[PDB]
């Protein structure tokens, strides 16, 4: 496991346009494309990132290419936030991925905002932050995928995605 294949796991692979949790136009693997509620300006963001005619449709390694620049988003989120980056720093390398997996999903502002969640994994306080975490509107939006990355912060292990 690592982050490329949990976030394949947690986001999975979609060809044409679809909408996330909050019904914003997304696309691949978890490629938002736009915050605007219109499709057509999503369509207008699609060829734009793809840099073709794709009349909402990708291919896999269309997918793929966005996948990587927004891995390396969500890391460059986590790196260099003032809050995160202190967290981060104090992780394993199993309970970084958890991490950017967040931030993937919500962007750094969102993980940021979990203040003592935060505060007790920078401190070890597993449990602890689990609990917080849980205790979320982020937790009640997507709670299978939830409660795979709280588990892993309180593992620390990839139990919860390696038998996937």
């Amino acid at each position: 496991m690592n982050i490329f294949e949990m976030l394949r796991i947690d986001e999975g692979l979609r060809l044409k346009i679809y909408k996330d949790t909050e019904g914003y136009y997304t696309i691949g693997i978890g490629h938002l494309l736009t915050k605007s509620p219109s499709l057509n300006a999503a369509k207008s963001e699609l060829d734009k990132a793809i840099g073709r005619n794709t009349n909402g449709v990708i291919t896999k390694d269309e997918a793929e290419k966005l996948f990587n620049q927004d891995v390396d988003a969500a890391v460059r989120a986590v790196l260099r936030n003032a809050k995160l980056k202190p967290v981060y720093d104090s992780l394993d390398a199993v309970r970084r991925a958890a991490l950017i997996n967040m931030v993937f999903q919500m962007g750094e502002t969102g993980v940021a905002g979990f203040t003592n969640s935060i505060r007790y994994l920078q401190q070890k306080r597993w449990d602890e932050a689990a609990v917080n975490f849980a205790k979320s509107r982020w937790y009640n939006q997507t709670p299978n995928r939830a409660k795979r990355i709280i588990t892993v912060f309180r593992t620390g292990t990839w139990d919860a995605y390696k038998n996937l």
